[PDB]
């Protein structure tokens, strides 16, 4: 049993709900929420935007120093950083961006960060402001991650049709 109120159950292991995932991570305090990240980890917008913002910038603070040590991430990779006041950890993945030109052949790499997490909470990779069809990117999720993966769809008209078009 876990925490996680309200979803629609999609498959055996994805679950669905249209939630603010700042609000949801706020009140749940999830061992792990997921970031739509960027390679530089330059939080400006969108779910990166939003939960750099309900840290009152301290996710910026401490991945400007990952960065500064390591490196941009790769297009499909990932790192854990601290989850701040939002969760005990933030899986920040990096689906690619279609209003960059990415391969969105590495939407099922990025996801496949998440199968090593036991659970997590997550928005919809490379969707949004990324630019990919967000039907798409949720067929790749349940193709792909094994894992227990609750996600939080933004657009509330977007959750409607993902859940009534879901195969
Ligand atoms: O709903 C999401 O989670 C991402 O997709 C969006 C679609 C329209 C407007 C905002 C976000």
């Amino acid at each position: 049993v876990n925490s996680f109120s309200g979803y629609l159950k999609l498959t055996d292991n994805v679950y669905i709900k249209n939630a603010d995932i700042v609000e949801e991570a706020k009140k749940v305090k999830p061992t792990v929420v997921v970031n739509a990240a960027n390679v530089y980890l330059k939080h400006g917008g969108g779910v990166a935007g939003a939960l750099n913002k309900a840290t009152n910038n301290a996710m910026q603070v401490e991945s400007d120093d990952y960065i500064a040590t390591n490196g941009p991430l790769k297009v499909g990779g990932s790192c854990v950083l601290s989850g701040h006041n939002l969760a005990k950890h933030c899986l920040h993945v990096v689906g690619p961006n279609v209003n960059k030109g990415e391969d969105i052949q590495l939407l099922k790499s990025a996801y496949e960060n998440f199968n090593q997490h036991e659970v997590l909470l997550a928005p919809l990779l490379s969707a949004g402001i990324f630019g990919a069809d967000p039907i798409h990117s949720l067929r790749v999720c349940v193709d792909t991650v094994r894992t227990n993966v609750y996600l939080a769809v933004f657009d509330k008209n977007l959750y409607d049709k993902l859940v009534s078009s879901f195969l």
